[PDB]
């Protein structure tokens, strides 16, 4: 072949796309019986398939003006003029999220015909061996025979999820052709509270607030759930990617209000009511109880609270510390923070700056996006810049 | 007199400091029994006395860039290192805003000692019949006597709670020297509902939620309060200086969040579980009761509830049209909208253009502040920008 792509996922039929519509003979291949396996069950079963707000900032990498390009060289309206050329219903949600209307099948659907159109070759089942280098590029071994090719593309993901074919493979080859590889961890991914807390929250299981989620700079506004394992919502997910163990985040539930004056204000206004009851007036109920109980002023009446009380029952609410035992790790991240280095990797090209005709694209590399769509931008972004060269 | 400056209040007394300390012979009148009576009632009598983002952007005007000049000319970082320069504790809370740590108060006495120092000279209980333009300057006959000025400054402020000595006389002297004066009306004002709107709420008085408060392309997030004459908190106040008569406000309840999202995730996690139930993980109980009764849904298993059912229920939680059926009015709004036209006013002097020796400073200008602590301080920069030329 002129090109093989490693990975049938978002950025490498991307890159095939691009690849065959140039008259470039390429071929993809991958282990799994079907394309596209997280694109399907993304955005649940919808796809948030792209953020219209997508940009670096958007991005966590060790090299924060990598994505810098090729984001430029394809946006998010560059998809929605694909998806709406194959009459795929589109909306926004909140936060510049676009989703399908149907299914995130219409999507694999699509990129497979355009596939079909640009001459692209697909094999599925089809397990790697090896990489070698060549005189000639690069040839590949396969539970299916062997493949030559002038350009290899990487394309094979990160490790979430394993029990749907996601592997380090990317990271494998890095090694093998000296490219560093920075550290990687689960990101995007619910955190675990130690049995201690977790009997301390035991009643407030399925309880979902408004809130702020702070590590230090980082501040994400989105639902917080509490479960029978911990902390996820998407304000979780989002922090967790700037988390790390043995550190603490705070939680403003109600972000957008000062509790302090709310509570000071009923305080007049009513007065002789039970601070349990006022406390439902601002929260769902089973919090109420709870930050009433913690504090032991559960049937205390409101007007008997001295400014202070007030003062710290409000922090108590509005600066939340906790301290996460753990992450749920690969199983239930959304995404894998770090990855191949970013600085051994052409910016406007995806090929590796050491080695000829390698190329790494999409969420095997370093760099990272926020929860809304923005890592599927990626991988549509640096499929299509790796297309176009390879 | 070299300058008489009518209305002791904050953009008054920050001008006659300026012009004190300029060796300018200044005079200020004021029909109240003390200086400052706004500063002394002002966030809830502790003062947010200015918002560190005090920009441009963040005031209502016929012409947005007229507050440009005072604005870079004295920022809330003067302010503040003129406070700390008195020993006075100040804070943050929320949105930028800045308050006294102990009372307004301390602000009134600061500025009066500024003054003394300065040389001006106070009087207080003091009526205002007349002002004639004189070949020399002004004239201004009062209560007590007559005074003549070579500048005569207009600081009387705006038309909010007459019951502390708010009137209109800064527009009866724009219009008497043929200055345009820009419709004025009640803004940072509570909103009424009718009495029909007022029974369908009848159980929700006293319930706080997180909003947002829109109308058209302006948004706020900030508290939201049911009382039974209808609807404040601090979003209400901002939106009601965009909303007018006749139209619709659409709230969105726990703005971060996608209700749809969680009830939808509830449905598959718990399923038996009441509907008004399930909201009460989210809102505060008696919003719980009120939205699951309207869509006619008590009861009703979570489960036996349909995507287009709950779709419905969110949306009339978070897209809750309003038409409120007026504002609270003077008595009540916290500022007013409008008033003498900035396109007849010198921006780096705060001089009349037609009119040489007059000046119009502070809210009695057609320059409006969000609610933050951005009134204060475009009191104090167009004070402070008429102090320097005065
Ligand atoms: C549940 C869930 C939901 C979402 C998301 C993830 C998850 C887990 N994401 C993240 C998103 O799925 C992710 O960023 C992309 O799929 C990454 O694109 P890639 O092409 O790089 O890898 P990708 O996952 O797409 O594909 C990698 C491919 O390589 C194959 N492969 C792996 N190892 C192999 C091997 N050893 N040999 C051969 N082939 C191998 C795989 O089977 C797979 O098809 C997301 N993002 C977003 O922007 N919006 C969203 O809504 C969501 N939603
Ligand atoms: C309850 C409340 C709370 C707040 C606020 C307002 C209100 C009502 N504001 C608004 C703020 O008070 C307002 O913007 C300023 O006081 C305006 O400054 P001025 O110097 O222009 O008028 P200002 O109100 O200060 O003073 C005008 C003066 O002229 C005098 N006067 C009026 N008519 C007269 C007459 N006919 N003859 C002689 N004298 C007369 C008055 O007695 C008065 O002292 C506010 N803003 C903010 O930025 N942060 C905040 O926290 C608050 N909080």
């Amino acid at each position: 072949q002129d090109v093989v792509i490693i990975g049938a996922g978002a950025a490498g039929m991307m890159c095939a796309i691009e690849a065959g519509k140039r008259g470039r003979r390429v071929l993809v291949i991958d282990h799994a019986r079907a394309p596209g396996e997280k694109i399907r069950i993304s955005g649940g079963g919808r796809c948030n398939f792209t953020n219209i707000h997508a940009s670096p900032r958007n991005f966590l990498s060790g090299n924060p003006h990598f994505c810098k390009s090729a984001l430029a060289r394809y946006r998010p309206q560059d998809f929605v003029a694909l998806v709406e050329r194959h009459g795929i219903g589109w909306h926004e949600k909140t936060l510049g999220q676009l989703f399908c209307d149907h299914s995130a099948k219409d999507i694999i659907r699509m990129l497979m015909a355009e596939m079909k159109e640009a001459g692209v070759q697909l094999r599925l089942e089809t397990s790697i061996g090896e990489v070698e280098r060549t005189a000639s590029g690069f040839r590949v071994t396969t539970s299916a025979g062997t493949v030559d090719a002038a350009s290899l593309v990487v394309a094979s993901g990160g490790k979430s999820i394993p029990k749907m074919g996601a592997t380090g493979l990317a990271y494998r080859i890095a090694e093998q052709f000296g490219l560093p590889v920075v550290e990687t961890r689960p990101a995007l991914v619910p955190l675990t509270l130690d049995q201690a807390q977790l009997a301390k929250l035991g009643a407030l299981a399925g309880v979902a607030a408004d809130a702020e989620a702070r590590f230090g700079k980082a501040a994400f506004r989105e639902a917080v759930l509490i479960t029978h394992r911990g902390l996820s919502g998407p304000a979780i997910l989002q922090i967790s990617s700037y988390w790390r163990e043995g550190e603490e985040i705070v939680l403003r539930l109600m972000p957008d209000i000062d509790i302090a004056s709310i509570l000071k204000g009923m305080r007049r206004a009513n007065g002789r009511q039970a601070v349990q009851t006022a406390l439902a007036d601002i929260l769902p109920r089973r919090l109420a109880q709870f930050f009433a109980d913690e504090a032991k002023l559960t049937g205390r009446m409101l007007a008997d609270l001295s400014d202070k009380t007030i003062d710290a029952l409000a922090s108590s609410i509005q600066v939340w510390a906790v301290k996460p035992a753990g992450s749920e790790g690969y199983r239930t991240a959304e995404v894998t923070l770090g990855g191949v280095d970013t600085r051994a990797l052409d910016s406007r090209t995806m090929q590796a700056k050491e080695v000829p005709g390698l190329y790494f694209v999409g969420e095997c590399v370093d760099v990272t996006g926020w929860l809304g769509g923005y890592n599927f931008q990626w991988a549509w972004a640096s499929g299509f810049v790796a297309g176009q060269d390879v």
